[PDB]
């Protein structure tokens, strides 16, 4: 779902 | 690298 991944930082 | 994806708990 979230936490970790893609959508901040990047 | 963060905010959606795993991380939470998955």
């Amino acid at each position: 779902x979230l936490x970790l991944x893609l959508x901040l930082x990047l």
